[PDB]
DNA sequence: AAATTGCCGAAGACG
DNA sequence: CGTCTTCGGCAATT
């Protein structure tokens, strides 16, 4: 039953090929545009992130995330209040002549300025694209992404995400995050935390407005590693190892949410990342590959449903990397919203998930 | 040195 | 289930 739904969600190779060919042409052209002289973003490098590059994208290959990461040396971070995720950015000594001089605000590096110039450079390059149907989606507050809309003639979106790369140690609000010691282990955890961290220009929402200079922590690179290296046994899902159903559970939960979101706008505040975060905790909670045997698919899905409902009910979903940050706090999602999503989930759970059709 | 090339894991396709 | 395939990611190389 759940296998038959997975078959439907599975992407088709001809679709992948058609989408990939077009997406790669467009992105590689922006990247090189960004590589150009006079640009502030001259040293940006590409990093592919998100559902598609983690092999957890469902239904159609119609959404692509790409991080244009910029190695910015020597930055001091100041925690924006006690959020743990959001930050103001200063430089240690002024870099003499600085490519990012123009994005400054006294001593603070404005995310809004830097994104706006990034967006402007992308918009100008996209207008020059003639062989392909592409446009830049209207800017949306609360988004670090400059979003492309491609008609291939299939509708494809590409989120291009400016990121600052910092090679220093991770900010202390992450110090008790990534609790993978009993699962992927301490060598993996330590090694992952020796990798750079990223800031993306998603602004903290003060109240009714955004704080235009703030940045947000991104662990999209770390998450991608984990999705590809997700078992306690090194050979999980390898050619001389056992297949598990961890990713299949993520896809089923992703689908259940996306179906509910399509017809209920009371659910607009929720999104895939809530689901991904929840399954990260599941994987931590049940680290043994044996617990995610494909034959146990139904009960792993139901256990994930159960955990998620409990997160809704208690209004608490800890960010996996930043445990202070509650993705289900009253302040980000109203109680009523969470209670709405609960009853719909419970209903689909006690009725054999009719919405899967 | 920006771009090509070589390698192979992840996973779709098919019997 | 096995085998074949395309895509993605890496970094050595020219
Ligand atoms: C609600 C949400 N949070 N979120 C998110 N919060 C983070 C905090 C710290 C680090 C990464 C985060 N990603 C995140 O990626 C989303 C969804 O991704 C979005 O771009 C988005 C947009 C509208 C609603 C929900 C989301
Ligand atoms: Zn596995």
């Amino acid at each position: 039953k759940l296998k038959k739904v997975l078959d439907k969600l599975r992407l088709k190779r001809k679709d992948i090929s058609e989408a990939a060919e077009t997406v790669n042409k467009v992105v590689e052209r922006l990247l090189r545009r960004m590589q150009k002289r006079e640009s502030e973003f001259k040293g940006v490098e590409q990093l592919n992130t998100g559902s598609y590059y983690e092999h957890v994208k469902i239904s159609a290959p119609n959404e692509f995330d790409v991080m244009f990461k910029l190695e910015v040396p020597r930055i001091e971070l100041q925690e924006y209040y006690e959020t743990g995720a959001f930050y103001l950015v200063k430089f240690k000594r002024i870099p003499r002549g600085n490519p990012l001089s123009h994005f400054l605000e006294g001593e603070v590096l404005s995310a809004t300025k830097m994104l706006s110039k990034f967006r402007k450079i992308i918009k100008e390059e996209v207008k020059e694209i003639k062989d392909i149907d592409v446009s830049v989606e209207k800017e949306k507050p609360g988004s670090p992404a400059v979003t492309l809309l491609i008609r291939n003639p299939e509708e494809i979106s590409v989120d291009i995400i400016l990121a600052l790369e910092s090679k220093g140690s991770w900010p202390i609000s992450t110090k008790e995050g990534l609790p993978i010691q009993g699962w992927l282990g301490t060598k993996v955890r330590t090694n992952l935390r020796r990798e750079p961290f990223y800031l993306v220009p998603k602004n903290a929402k003060d109240g009714n407005s955004f704080q235009g200079e703030t940045w947000r922590l991104s662990f999209s690179h770390t998450e991608k590693y984990i999705l590809n290296n997700h078992g306690i046994e090194k050979t999980c899902c390898e050619s001389s190892g056992a297949k598990c159903c961890r990713k299949e559970c993520l896809k089923l939960m992703k689908y259940l949410l996306e179906q509910l979101k399509k017809e209920f706008q009371e659910l607009d505040a929720f999104c895939s990342y809530h689901v991904k975060t929840a399954i990260f905790h599941m994987w931590t909670q049940d680290p043994q590959d044996s617990q995610w045997d494909p034959r146990n698919l139904s009960s792993c899905f139901d256990k994930l449903l159960a955990f998620f409902l409990e997160c809704l009910r208690t209004e608490k979903l800890d960010h996996y990397f930043i445990p202070k940050f509650n993705l289900f706090s009253q302040e980000l999602i109203d109680r009523k919203s969470k209670e709405f999503l609960s009853k719909k989930i419970e209903y689909e759970r006690n009725n054999g998930f009719p919405i899967f059709d």
